[PDB]
DNA sequence: CCAAGTTTAGCTAAACTTG
DNA sequence: CCAAGTTTAGCTAAACTTG
């Protein structure tokens, strides 16, 4: 279903620490929407395996995809720091 | 360095998804003392094994809370903002 | 039902951080 | 420089969830 175009794809994989055959699986996967199952088949990699390797991607675009000058973090944080947060996203959700 | 109690320990594994090598694992150089370095020796182990072992009950113990006016948080937000809430955290892991 | 995709404890390699 | 510890991509297993 989860899907990237190519250029969206060049965008996720640019100067992302990850092997060849992680490149050529999401490529497969992501881009020209083969099933994960034939990277499973012609690499002899476990159903996992392709998974992880097509998530990194998926995450490293989802971790770009965002507003240029902007940026997702998480944190536990005290009620006090998670109140200012909360404001924060909401006046980011204006522009 | 960062150790616990018996009781904290105990804790800890309170939950937890993990086998038992691990608790042992844990158990040597959380509450024991003894380095992660002997663990990987005796159980034919790489060091990061042994180092993933110990930080997963570790995790779990500092993931008892402990002052739950304290909130998971998660935002999009503009790199200033986002770089005081990377320190809050980072406050926040010193303070516990 | 079947097939495919997801998730996570546990591992190694190996490069990196600490003291 | 070394020793001990940390980190993380990549992999399995196996139980779980989606289509």
């Amino acid at each position: 279903k989860k899907r990237l175009t190519e250029s969206q794809f060049q965008e996720a994989i640019q100067g992302l620490e990850v092997g060849q055959q992680t490149i050529e699986i999401a490529r497969g996967v992501l881009v020209d929407g083969k099933p994960q199952a034939t990277f499973a088949t012609s690499l002899g990699l476990t159903r996992g395996a392709v998974s992880q390797a097509v998530h990194r991607v998926w995450a490293a675009f989802e971790d770009k995809n965002l507003p240029e000058g902007y940026a997702r973090v998480t944190a536990v944080l005290p009620e006090h720091q998670a109140y200012i947060v909360r404001k924060w996203e909401a006046d980011a959700k204006k522009k």
